[PDB]
């Protein structure tokens, strides 16, 4: 039975990627939200605030002081995943939970719509990878 642990992130409603180091999911989120900001409008800006904050890359400002583009909206939960990368259990609660607490579904009433819960949340967490 191998057990491993993963942060799940989740911004603006879509996971970001997963990780199991702090400054390693942070920094992963961190220079993806930015960069989307690079578009132009904020480009400008971001490129002055790494070189004055003499940052090589965003990254390094991430871990140097912990410090970057980061509102409330941001949504973090840990998961854990089974080695063979099949979902066990999430946010320290199994799914089973989830399931029937956001679809309001059990399984012995409707085992059927358990199955596409079950198999829904996963996705989230699959698919948050991208």
């Amino acid at each position: 039975m191998n057990n491993s642990i993963k942060f799940h992130v989740s911004y603006d409603g879509t996971a970001r990627a997963l990780f199991n180091t702090k400054e390693q999911a942070e920094k992963y989120c961190l220079v993806e939200e930015i960069n989307d900001e690079m578009n132009g409008y904020k480009r400008k800006s971001w490129e002055e605030k790494l070189r004055e904050e003499n940052c090589a890359s965003v990254q390094d400002w991430v871990e140097k002081n912990y410090t970057s583009s980061y509102s409330d909206l941001f949504n973090i939960c840990e998961i854990e995943v089974s080695s063979a990368g099949q979902l066990v259990k999430i946010d320290n609660t199994e799914v089973d939970d989830f399931v029937e607490n956001c679809y309001g579904f059990t399984l012995e009433d409707d085992l059927e719509e358990f199955n596409k819960a079950k198999q829904y949340l996963q996705k989230f967490y699959a698919e948050c990878e991208n």
